[PDB]
């Protein structure tokens, strides 16, 4: 018996432990996946001294943690095996392919994560608002109310996650692009650091945040924390709540320890689901709610009809550049050089302080250091110069997010002919309009490697605006990226695979009424009709947004929780 | 203050840790890298849920911990950028490649691993017994004495990994595949299962055995351990040992602590590095030892003039088959089949203990459940079957070891258009002839992530027996894997780029004698010279071996620690 | 659809094409070399311009062909080298080869 | 494949391209030697390397 019972580490998860945890309830918290970390449960994995010394190398843990959620049936042709070996007359179900799925009409690049922390152990920490444009109503027909309550949620969402604009402000390639962006749209766009959850420690070393930030995901009580009480369940994968016969109430959850064998039931009495847009909606079908199966219109759902339909997800374009000869040059403006490099006459001097200087004493002070200590290199861009990090975020005008930048999950094998620090990433991502007709559902055949109905999306990007904005993006990013330095052989412009993005939105979406607004969630979260089962995540936002969407799944969270605090009261301890 | 320090925490310096915290000694380990494997410091990664429920997946778990050693200067031709970026004008030292490299006699796959636990975080966990033939001499002209020690040291260390042969003894695959080798070689070789560190723990679930195996790295004092003493300290880079002006002692441990940035002496009784075979070699040469820079044989270093030379690495060949027809067929043999899969009137049957049945009752029941359960599969081999894991063990007329089974760490973007279940791998190690000539090097100028003397290889196979050796091996997997199936499209029979088969030995070899027999450290692995200084690791052996190393450096210090305690006496408590 | 769209070079006369007096080709004359680059200045610039433009007006018709995605082509594939006899009215005015009747 | 039957490049450089998997039996080159016909006056980062 628990007060509060959360499925689901992520730090969607680990909000409602923060919030909940620290107004005194006895919390419960299974994960499917296992501790892994180190010694900081739920912490990020790039925060090794080993990996910032070879960010290169964490794609590979990034690749080792997302397991594809629905793959089709494969039709590869191999006809160069030897006679002597078997050889299929049909391209059967292999390979836990899934054969419900159609091919032309999947989220091919969408993953899962089965770890404490979620996804949060890996991503790439960019927290951004959103403008009123992608984010739901919480007020009605009061505009400026609906700003103020955002702008509260979004700031303490900004505290949990440690979000900062100023991380990068020392870096040289940083601020060479950011200016050069600036000066280019002049009064048209405005750029900025990506807001990033993420605490600098040195010049060469950045905490990231996670889950762990949110919440540290020790159990309770103990001596920092004597009269809290929670306790973390690795290893355990949950079912399916229970519904009362009155559909007002969960009763259950029922769950399963991997490690053991067994299962078994717990009650609390508040149910909290927060293991992802996919996997919230698999619980919740396993459930009864929605509608296990192929969507068959003939026989409606009879909760949560709007459960698993109008899902998003972002268009997403990409490609690299070589920063141009230009800028550069420009790096080095200030100095003057006598001499040719390699000689003891040599020297590259600048004026500190000098009127005509286009850059701040620190950073020529770097490039002279640079290129004294390292006549053999022919770039002016120390060593260990920080990469850059910059958005020019949503607008009207220009209706998608942008991340210009550098980020440990690149999309092939990597370059090591042209030098790192000429190399910027670009990705565009668009913002889709939700629609009936897209939805991710569960075969009530087919299961999946933890026995449960096994996921199939059936999506195409909708006609319309998202087709449109989407190939409008595509050139933006041409003719934005062109300003910093021609593509990288190898990493061309380019749409990346569906989902790939894995921004995925929509699944159980929220709004004020269930039927006008085809929703499954109320403003506090709430599943509609039910007292205590409230969902938590990206599932839950229900407009098109381009911006990357975890902080304001943790400020609907924190709402959440505020009702929650309201309506529950703690048992004694 | 401790009794004994140990450099590396990797299974070889559990070894130590595992014998001198038991005898009594006030231990102190430090690891350069960090603790995050999980509750368990120091365990297999391998050993989660969901990596054995896809193990495909871990892969890029191996690949995002191999940071390779020594990497020449880039010099691929990018002729396609755009004329606005920035552009080359000559191969210049890009991307931390290292100048002194040369790429025509690099162990270009050579890579280490900086975390707790070392690469048995990740290891593939076999562990043959090398025969008299791969083995260094632990007894002069006594045979059956030699064998007697090392019969008695091994079954120590089979001990301490768990080491087993019968783990996979359920599995269809893996019987299909020996009893056939068996049968096609019918007095000329012996097949039996690769020895594994390892523990079943259920049909679908292996703990895969690791450093945290041998000792699991918790700090004592602690409640099972109340009378003994270790601490670990993670995050800290070992540079030097501090040699005494008679060369006769080590006085101090130099280390940097790389989360403070803070540099201290550490003072033990007893010094064990047991960093690798790379870093083992780095850290004695930044002390003194050897010879630093480029080898020049007209300044012979003062101490240890084998440090570095005389390195060995395994050839490795790999492909992998697709199981023949007539094998496949032969897994149901002993089923009546009437009727036509996907009708209720079809039926597959077996008469159990029916003599003329081929297989066991185990076995047909499997294969009859498989058969009826799934009957829109084309293949009698059930879905959870377990892999194959054989071998024929390295003999003079084969004098290579083998492994005819299914690793983790496949050396491709993987398959799905073939099922899994037809696919075996085939690696087959070759032994290499220790040479003068072939060595591992340490910069005097170049210095590598962690500000330390770069490392560089001068190696190539060496002429003569290896060579012939390396291509009948080749060819042996060749003849031998036809036996079983066609090679698999896109693994076709190939040798892997040198090194990348991780079994480094002979750079800090094993003698009675050092200048008679070429070496560094005595049978006690105690570097000649030195009361107090121990070297543990692959880098000890001496001999040119086929077999995977570790089962064997950890025998050798299990003898170094026998020295120990009889020559040095623990601190009171 | 294709889309191919070619840029013009100035004309400078560090970029050269010569020929070696040790090396020899398949016909035993002497080796060609190119020593090129793309001229900084207009050239460059235009060239990039070029690519954008080409990005601009491809969209109008359709999306990016995976596996044709926008690129520049190896120097010289396009084999369209010109000015290595080059035309003037005056030799050494106009740097040249050959007059307008094209006679050296 | 008619017309690249035809185009016969003008200046190809000195191979540099590392292959490190041969068998250790196969004759293997200590250095980047002038190989198949290529031009070692071409330097490869100023050629015009498509042209045929
Ligand atoms: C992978 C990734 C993600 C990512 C990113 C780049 C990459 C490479 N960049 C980010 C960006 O910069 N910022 C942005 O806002 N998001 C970014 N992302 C996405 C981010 O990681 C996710 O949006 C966020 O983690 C969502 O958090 P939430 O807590 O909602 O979900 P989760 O992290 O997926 O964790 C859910 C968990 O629940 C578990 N689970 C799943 N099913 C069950 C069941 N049945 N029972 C028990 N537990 C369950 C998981 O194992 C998991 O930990
Ligand atoms: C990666 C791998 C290795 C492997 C294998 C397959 C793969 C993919 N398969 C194995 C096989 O089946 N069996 C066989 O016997 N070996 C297999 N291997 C090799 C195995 O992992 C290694 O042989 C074994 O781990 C060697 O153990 P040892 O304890 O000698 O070395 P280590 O694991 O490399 O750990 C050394 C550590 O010390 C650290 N370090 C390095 N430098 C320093 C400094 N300067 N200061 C402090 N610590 C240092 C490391 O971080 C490390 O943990």
């Amino acid at each position: 018996k628990y007060d509060v019972v959360i499925v689901g580490s992520g730090p969607i998860g680990c909000t409602y432990a923060r919030e909940l945890v620290g107004a005194g309830y006895k919390v419960a918290m299974f994960d499917i996946g296992e501790i892994d970390s180190g010694l900081k449960i739920g912490a990020h994995k790039k925060n090794t001294v080993e990996y910032q010394k070879n960010i290169d190398k964490f794609v590979n843990v990034i690749q080792g943690q997302l397991m594809s959620v629905s793959v089709p049936v494969n039709t590869l042709v191999v006809d160069t095996l030897s006679p002597t070996s078997w050889q299929a007359s049909t391209f059967f179900v292999r390979n836990g392919s899934n054969p419900e799925q159609d091919p032309l009409r999947n989220l091919s690049g969408q993953a899962v994560t089965r770890v404490v922390g979620g996804m949060s152990t890996h991503w790439s920490c960019a927290t951004p608002r959103f403008d009123r444009e992608q984010r739901p109503l919480l007020v009605k027909d009061d505009a400026d109310a609906d700003d103020a309550e955002w702008d509260r949620l979004y700031t303490k969402a900004e505290s949990y996650f440690q979000t900062g604009t100023d991380q990068f402000k020392e870096s040289i390639r940083h601020n060479l692009v950011l200016n050069k962006l600036t000066e280019e749209y002049k009064g048209q766009r405005d750029f900025q650091q990506i807001p990033l959850a993420a605490t600098r420690r040195s010049p060469t070393f950045v905490e990231w945040s996670s889950a762990n930030t949110v919440f540290d995901l020790q159990n309770r009580p103990n001596t920092d924390a004597p009269e809290e009480r929670f306790n973390l369940f690795p290893a355990v994968a949950c079912e399916r709540v229970v519904r009362n016969a009155l559909n007002s109430e969960i009763e259950s959850l029922h769950i399963h320890d991997l490690i053991s064998g067994d299962r078994f039931e717990i009650k609390a009495d508040v149910y909290v689901l927060t293991a992802g847009a996919v996997h919230n909606t698999q619980l919740l079908v396993n459930s009864g709610f929605g509608q296990l199966g192929r969507p068959n219109p003939a026989n409606p759902p009879e909760l949560l009809p709007s459960l698993g339909s109008y899902i998003t997800e972002q268009s997403l374009v990409f490609c690299q550049t070589v920063m141009s000869t230009e800028l550069i040059d420009s790096v080095k403006s200030d100095m003057t050089i006598r001499g040719t490099p390699g000689e003891l006459t040599y020297s590259v001097t600048y004026t500190p302080g000098a009127s005509t200087n286009k850059h701040p004493d620190w950073w020529n002070e770097k490039v002279k250091n640079h290129m004294m200590q390292h006549q053999e290199d022919p770039l002016p861009i120390p060593f260990e110069d920080p990469e850059p990090q910059v958005t020019t975020l949503f607008q009207p005008s220009h209706p998608w997010h942008t991340q210009i930048h550098r980020d440990a999950f690149s999309y092939g094998a990597v370059q090591q002919s042209i030098d790192s620090r000429l190399i910027v990433d670009w990705r565009f991502f668009g913002r889709t309009e939700p629609k009936e007709e897209n939805k991710l559902w569960f075969s009530d055949k087919i299961t999946d490697a933890y026995n449960m109905p096994q996921p199939t999306f059936d999506f195409r990007f909708p006609a319309g605006r998202t087709s449109k904005e989407a190939e409008d993006m595509m050139t933006d990013m041409c003719v934005m990226s062109a300003k910093i330095g021609g593509f990288l052989p190898g990493s061309l412009p380019q749409f990346m695979e569906p989902g790939l993005v894995l921004h995925l939105g929509g699944t159980h979406r929220m709004g004020f009424d269930e039927k006008e607004d085809n929703c499954c969630v109320n403003t506090d979260s709430r599943v509609f009709g039910f007292k205590n089962l409230f969902l938590g995540g990206c599932g839950n936002i229900p407009t098109a947004y381009g911006a990357n969407p975890t902080l304001t799944a943790m400020s609907l969270a924190i709402k959440s929780c505020e009702y929650i605090k309201q309506n529950f009261t703690p048992s004694p301890f």
